């Protein structure tokens, strides 16, 4: 596994910044946030090359233990060999996921927890700071 | 009870950078680090006014659930509401915690693990950043 936080406390309208690098021969990675490994708001999952996916933006939740409906964006402004940032924000009706460079995506909060206490990263991308505002 | 990292992987040379805030009614607060609760190669304990101290930094580990021996250093540069940052390293020899002004508190390696996987805050600490380098 990679790098997993817990207890972050993080409310609506607090902002959670993640920057990493993204491996050369990177497949996929992923960002999970919520309550806990069965219970999350956000399962933010950019493949590269991965179940039979390439190059898309891949978003679902997890509820009890139960993935939700999938959701994909259209655009991938990832860059295998490069420096990533992503910042995740959420209110009572979408998680808001932007990009330093124009790109937002929002996603259905569909667990309507208190707050992002629980991220867990994971795959070819090696974290480099992780902010909390 | 505040911000819980795992996997972190640090591995001797490489440097954990933590930034956070000291509450205005500050009596102590914490930084954990080794391999799980019940291990810690460092209990970094600055102590305004709390169990007896006063202005005074504890530092211990814990080797099995169990508290090693005290060590305490009357240097103490933390000042109550405001921002704290710390740089911290580990050696065959000695764990390091460094701050930006010079300061450089050094505590025996007691456990020899290969990394730190573990960090928690504790107290009247609000980690607001965490940087791998
Ligand atoms: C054990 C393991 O390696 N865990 C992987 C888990 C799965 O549970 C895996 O099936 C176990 O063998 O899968 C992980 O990624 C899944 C996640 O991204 C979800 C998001 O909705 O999608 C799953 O793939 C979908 C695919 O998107 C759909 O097109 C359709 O094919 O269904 C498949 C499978 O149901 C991913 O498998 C996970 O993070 O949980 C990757 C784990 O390593
Ligand atoms: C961990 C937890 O759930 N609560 C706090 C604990 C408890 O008070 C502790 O388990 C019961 O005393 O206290 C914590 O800090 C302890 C730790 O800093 C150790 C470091 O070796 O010192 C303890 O105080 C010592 C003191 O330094 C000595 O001079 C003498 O007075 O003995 C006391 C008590 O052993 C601290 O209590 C902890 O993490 O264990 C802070 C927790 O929030």
């Amino acid at each position: 596994c990679g790098l997993v936080a817990s207890n972050l406390n993080l409310k609506p309208g607090e902002c959670l910044r993640v920057r990493g690098e993204v491996a050369p021969d990177a497949k996929s990675f992923v960002l999970n946030l919520g309550k806990d490994s069965n219970n999350l708001c956000l399962h933010f999952n950019p493949r590269f090359n991965a179940h039979g996916d390439a190059n898309t933006i891949v978003c679902n939740s997890k509820d009890g233990g139960a993935w939700g409906t999938e959701q994909r964006e259209a655009v991938f402004p990832f860059q295998p060999g490069s420096v990533a940032e992503v910042c995740i924000t959420f209110d009572q009706a979408n998680l808001t996921v932007k990009l330093p460079d124009g790109y937002e995506f929002k996603f259905p909060n569909r667990l309507n927890l208190e707050a992002i206490n629980y991220m867990a990263a994971d795959g070819d991308f090696k974290i480099k700071c992780v902010a909390f505002d």
